[PDB]
């Protein structure tokens, strides 16, 4: 859904999540944490499933690894968003995907 986009530029301008930052914010370039199972700080993952309502405080029961999957795979299929492959880093000790945001029109 394009409700990602707006989301996602709101949380990385917010500093709430560690390594969520701007590269080089005048050409949205950002990079997103892309971590591996072996807590990894699921605070955005949460965030995202409180947001579209896949999940109510003290009702559902907690799901980190699915909401982590959702996340990514929203990412991955958006239109407003394309990875810097040749950017990403995924086998050093903090690991990270480079995203750019692309602009209205180019799409």
């Amino acid at each position: 859904n394009g409700k990602l986009r707006q989301w996602l530029i709101d949380q990385i301008d917010s500093g709430k999540y560690p390594g969520l930052v701007w590269e080089n914010a005048a050409a949205s370039i950002f990079r997103i944490p892309w971590k591996h199972a072996g807590e990894e700080d699921a605070a955005l993952f949460k965030a995202w499933a409180l947001f579209k309502g896949k999940f109510r405080e003290g009702i559902d029961k907690p799901d980190p690894p699915t909401w982590k999957t959702r996340l990514r795979s929203a990412l991955n299929k958006s239109n407003d968003f394309e990875e810097l492959v040749e950017r990403s880093q995924l086998d050093i000790s903090d690991p990270y995907k480079v995203y750019r945001i692309v602009p209205e029109g180019a799409l």
